[PDB]
């Protein structure tokens, strides 16, 4: 009742028009149901707004529908794009059935997961750090019918246009090649006003940025935010994709976070940057490894130990599984090492006592970002109290290692496809069960979640690539 | 081949006016390729020791620099070709190994003889009998784009339920389509390919297979013919008979055909459903009066089949798309059981079985296997149930299809796998019974799964899906 | 089936240098389906036991799990194919059930036949001549459109009054045309189909059927042939035949053709008028002196069908579109009486009556009922009419379209029903005349009512109707 | 409350919208739910079967009229049914012997044809008024549905 005292002033005094609620379903689609703003009051704050969460795969069944959405009064920005004064409340579900918050909502099992490390007296906060690459294209085609499957992204940048007519039967050239992107000027790199664009828009809704450029992959982009709380991090990765995608909305263009859209070139990742902190210490700072500890090189051997099962959660879609193909600066073998993309965990170069971190460079924005960043902690609290060697460093190009020399010297590997994935997880969840951080009726939730929407449509759904190669049988 | 074998081919081409010779092989896909020779220029040697050819051209056979081969002509179901405009005699061929000299332990046709011929080493029998009713469609058009920025398929038939509002000619439309799903079997005009299909049959019975069943099939613009049983090798042969034939039946009457077991998204599969018996000394060996007219040989064979089902599957089912069809309600298996008269099950009994007809029709098998892979490898399974008298279970008679995925997993009734790799791992981890008597090298089963892996599962896992943009492009 | 008329079929197939056999058999819809064997592959063995087929693929008939059934040949009415270009014969069959070792329950044509026979065994009769007039359109075009934000039909043919002012092959249009109601029955060119009706009747000729009468019929595309009456099953067999023949000449010349009940908005529907008399050793027993020319017998009979035609009609009119039709100004009958030249009600007694020739006509059926299954119950609404001596009230003879919304129901008429919903909800209560002999099995009524209600009734009761956006789009 | 063809269409299991005729809490597959939020000043019903195809002063007249009349004869409300109703089979809901809403707008004006008295309370609805309402959809809406052939019997019956 202070919060909510300067809340319903900051909305005075920006002259808000509607107050704007946003979730997040176990998807991580942000969803938003908005009020008209006199009809807010004190006393639904505290109440919480109803909603239909019938309406929401994986949620409610449909003769217990209602649900309340409560509000949680930090973070909270004004839209940049709405043309009427809006204000953006983040919530979370709460269940007037078992009343608590909602066990198959994220950003409570995200909540959970931050204070079962303090709980746990492990460390205080744990710090997530979010490089989200992107796309922003100029057009998106798609078809799913019964006798044909097709889609076409398209961007002016793009090899396919080299031939092609634009407006006045003109085509200024000055291209980036097939992973040519990194990182040539104007006007071959024709997004640097729209990602200044951007960062201003990120900074106006509350992210601290710092770095901008073009990625590899032919319109790719990305934003250095600054790190945050394991839930603050992930409530910047949902403000952030929504800023992107406005932006390339009202630019006319499309955007997406997809792992791999274009087969060939690089796909976009989420670059987790981690590491724990206690009583003003960085405790994976060290001497034991290359500026690291102990502490440290074992909350990786839990994250190196359930890498198999953790996919489920951090490439949460069979897109995911055409990115992890070794030769796009994407990773493929379960293996740690200083200054290397070829790995699964690079550990960053720039490492002083503040910095010292791991950069699992394996997840993608098609995870969830709340259960993405909450599942990496109990792995890691898994390696810290089983105290779980990490293995050796491979300070190998691990892409060009033939393909009998990984079984051969029996290193583990990233799995090819979802379903692996997610049969792994069920086969040990136990890390992620702690204390009920993750309950089991979420877990089997999100499964008989992802297998029919993500699984079984794959497994059924002709590839054009199976025309050119068995149309002839 | 025969001395006198020799000279009634030469005689049956002087009859015929044979301009050309046309020898045909399969390579490990199942692709059936050529090589034609002026028959001026044909002698009585090179039908004794081997046409020479470049045997690295073909995935799966030799490096470049041991990259001659030798094709053995073996003349036995020679056909005039009905398409070709200068008479011309196919002759089907064996790969000769010019380096172990033997048999090219790669080469397909030669795996089935081998099999075959360890069946008549080990006594269980003289033959091995099977029937193969290649399901097909026919379509009027395919389109397929594999670029970095887009993927992309369309097939087009005028039955097709996305064509009744389209226009055709001069703006008419026709009417008269069979549902999705509903093309078994109305008569016309509904059913659009009576004509088509007749002529089908007749080329067939100029190309030397006997017919009995045509009709039209359950999806939109599907059929099947129905052809006699041969033993192992003469039905692998009829099956590339067969597929030449409404291949280019097709292509003639301006139309494209696919036997690829699932080209459309909702409608039935396209399948190789395998008919089978083993007999000894003129007795069908599967007759029996164990179970419905079947017996203890019988029941057997099946266990091995079962036993073997998910490893053999990387040869039944061969392809990325097989398993696209492997999905329940769609007259496709997906539990390895089996029963009488039951469509939801892997093998079949059929009704009127006798003392003649006593077999089982294995419904798994697609036809982008490799015909005389996919039958020696039933076979080697098969026996190895005799020999260890493996049980196939008891049938089980229900409706499969209604069966949820808990109530199937908990009574733990073995499916078939979901993917092409899966079954290709289940398949290296089960080498045993097809390494017996070296009918399947050891060699061959590597090349084999180095072939499947590079040219179907890394294009699959690695090349995005449509449906994945509608799904994960606005995450 | 005797092993004489074996030996005249196989006969006749070697006079007209026959390749295939084509098997055709009727669904419970009513669809034609065939499926056909290379003539040379047929046994007498085969024409004795029967064809298998699977029985799944049709609704209301068998499950996935017990999916075999076996087709018997019935050698009666066979005939050459006229359309196919390889020399084909069709081949009426039944359903045999396998599992009871019977006639199959769900079999029209069996049911059918349980009918003609139920009244032999019955004494009241020797045999039920049955007249079927199968009208019918031909069309130019046919679009549809079966989606989520949009329904659409468009008919096409040049004879319709939509076409007045449009262009056609050079710029041109022919004028001359009937109006709405119009067809009945000018001269040539307004008449567009005075060689495309001959080419019918005589291909109806070759097929086996007696014609007399071929003419235009009143709405702008359409027609009708008279065909010489059968017995029940017979008169459903060249209901069939015709139905085929009609469907493949519109084809062939460039046009698609429907029997279905109501194409076209304001326009005549079509109708199948059912002749019917019932006759005993040689003498038709509806004649008589009691009404009209027509015995006591023949009102009796009436008097059934009346009584029973609200539930009758579930089989006699079995398509939501049977209802568009039954709707008054348009020469069919929505109110259930008789009447001796009234074109207006449901049952009408035709003029030129003699001895011979006393009959009923009942018009309110149409073809998209099962001719088999719709004959039938027919034949035991009147046996149980005769039976019970139902008296079938007083005759109509007025204007029955005149009768104003809450007159009919004051003098307490009953009228059809108005939606194929209530007509099956009638028909579920009022079984027991069905089921008489058990000629129609409770099993088989329950098959055939969810049939319908999902196939129909659900899909209009759930799917927008384009008038709806008229209506309510700014409500 | 439902006063067009087009009502029944959405009237249909699976869309969120009722076609049992009994109540629920928390129950988006009720004709009838009770909203957890219900206070001493919040206490409501929501009706769910009502569509914007009703003459709302119309809808909201008749709703009091039989929603009155439950009070004076004290009409029993039956047994709350908390069960996603459309879960329900076709002949589990015959042997339960449940209502539900009509199939038709011609079914639903005969049953209200069939029953007026509630309404012609204290001379709300007229005879007459009743009488010309009545007409107006049966000739407005039930005539044209049942006579203007529908897009899906082509598929279905052009080829019979
Ligand atoms: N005591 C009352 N009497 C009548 N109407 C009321 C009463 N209290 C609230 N209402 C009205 O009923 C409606 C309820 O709106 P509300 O937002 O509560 O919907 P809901 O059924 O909970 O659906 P959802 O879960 O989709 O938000 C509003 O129009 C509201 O003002
Ligand atoms: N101690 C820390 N804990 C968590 N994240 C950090 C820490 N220090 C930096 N980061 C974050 O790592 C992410 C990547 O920063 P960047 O400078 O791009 O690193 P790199 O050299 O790995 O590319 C940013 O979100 C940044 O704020
Ligand atoms: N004893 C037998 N052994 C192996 N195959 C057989 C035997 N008898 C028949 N067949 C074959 O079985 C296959 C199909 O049987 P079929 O009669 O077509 O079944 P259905 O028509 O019900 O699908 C054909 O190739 C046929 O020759
Ligand atoms: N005794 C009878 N029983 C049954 N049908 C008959 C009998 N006599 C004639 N029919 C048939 O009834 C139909 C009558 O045709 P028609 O006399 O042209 O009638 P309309 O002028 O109403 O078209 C024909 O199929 C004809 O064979
Ligand atoms: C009518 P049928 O017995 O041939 C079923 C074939 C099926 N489409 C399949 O996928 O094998």
């Amino acid at each position: 009742e202070s919060k909510i005292k300067e809340f319903f002033e900051f909305c005075k005094e920006n002259e808000v028009e509607f107050v704007d609620f946003r979730f997040s379903d176990i998807k991580g689609t942000w969803n938003h149901i908005a009020y008209s703003f006199g009809a807010l009051t004190h006393g639904m704050l505290k109440e919480g707004i109803p909603f239909d969460a019938s309406c929401f795969k994986g949620w409610q069944g449909i003769e217990h529908s209602d649900m309340i959405l409560t509000p949680d009064l930090v973070r909270y920005f004004i839209d940049p794009f709405s043309a009427d004064v809006s204000v953006v409340v983040f919530c979370d579900v709460y269940d007037v059935y078992k009343n608590q918050p909602y066990e198959k909502c994220p950003r409570s099992i995200a909540k959970k997961a931050l204070q079962h490390l303090k709980d746990s007296g492990l460390g205080d906060v744990a710090y997530f750090g979010a490089e989200n690459e992107f796309f922003i294209f100029d057009s998106i085609k798609i078809k799913d019918a019964s006798n044909s499957q097709y889609y076409e992204v398209d961007s002016e940048e793009g090899e396919w246009n080299r031939d092609r007519s634009f407006e006045n039967g003109v085509n200024f050239g000055h291209r980036p090649g097939k992973q040519g992107g990194y990182m040539p000027v104007p006007p071959t790199d024709t997004m640097m006003d729209i990602r200044t664009e951007i960062v201003k828009v990120l900074n106006q809704v509350g992210l601290e940025t710092f770095v901008v450029h073009h990625e590899v992959a032919q319109a790719q982009g990305e934003v250095g935010v600054k790190f945050g709380d394991l839930v603050e991090a992930a409530d910047n990765v949902q403000k952030l994709k929504y800023v992107v995608k406005m932006v390339a909305h009202l630019n006319g263009k499309t955007a997406t976070f997809m792992p791999k859209p274009l087969y060939g070139d690089n796909g976009s990742g989420m670059h987790t940057h981690v590491s724990v902190w206690k009583n003003n210490e960085n405790l994976f700072s060290g001497e034991t490894y290359k500026g690291l500890s102990e502490f440290a090189l074992h909350f990786l051997g839990g994250v190196l130990r359930h890498a198999r099962g953790l996919a489920a959660f951090t490439n949460a879609s069979t897109n995911s599984y055409k990115r992890l193909i070794p030769g796009y600066e994407a990773p493929s073998i379960l293996t740690y090492s200083a200054n290397n993309r070829s790995a699964s965990v690079r550990i960053p170069y720039g490492i002083s006592k503040n910095s010292a971190r791991f950069e699992f460079r394996f997840p993608d924005s098609s995870s969830n970002p709340y259960l993405a960043f909450a599942a990496i902690l109990m792995a890691g609290m898994d390696g810290v109290k089983n105290k779980i060697d990490p293995g050796e460093a491979m300070d190998i190009n691990l892409f060009k290692l033939t393909l009998d020399e990984i079984r051969e010297k029996g290193i583990k590997q990233m799995p090819h496809t979802l379903r692996r994935s997610l049969e792994e997880m069920l086969a040990d969840k136990q890390y992620l069960k702690e204390s009920q951080v993750f309950s089991e009726e979420f877990i089997q939730a999100y499964q008989s979640l992802k297998f029919n929407a993500e699984v079984f449509p794959w497994e059924s759904k002709p590839h054009p690539f199976e025309f050119i190669t068995t149309y002839s049988c």
